[PDB]
């Protein structure tokens, strides 16, 4: 993105234009699994595609939720649905309940 500094001139290859594709009859799978996370408010459920990483879920709650990201993280079962898994992989098979903390 920018780093710090960047003394590195043009590399052998060059991407060019090709056929990156992406507006031709093209589905994303929309198992859309719904997670129910407790929160020291209420008990909201989300839905997010069956196949989604922790990473922008996490980031879904803290913008509309309004708490926290990094610390933020869910206990589910004891195990931590966080990054360190996939939501769509164990956290929520279709529809599980877990506590959020912030640690």
């Amino acid at each position: 993105m920018a780093e710090n500094g960047e003394s590195s001139g043009p590399p052998r290859p060059s991407r060019g234009p090709a056929a990156a594709q992406g507006s031709a009859a093209a589905p994303a799978e929309p198992k859309i699994i719904k997670v129910t996370v407790k929160t020291p408010k209420e008990k909201e459920e989300f839905a997010v595609p069956e196949n989604s990483s922790v990473q922008q879920f996490k980031e879904a709650i803290s913008k509309r939720f309004k708490s926290q990201t990094d610390q933020l993280v869910l206990i589910f079962a004891g195990k931590i649905l966080k990054d360190q898994d996939t939501l769509i992989q164990h956290g929520i098979h279709d529809g599980l309940t877990v506590h959020l903390v912030i640690k």
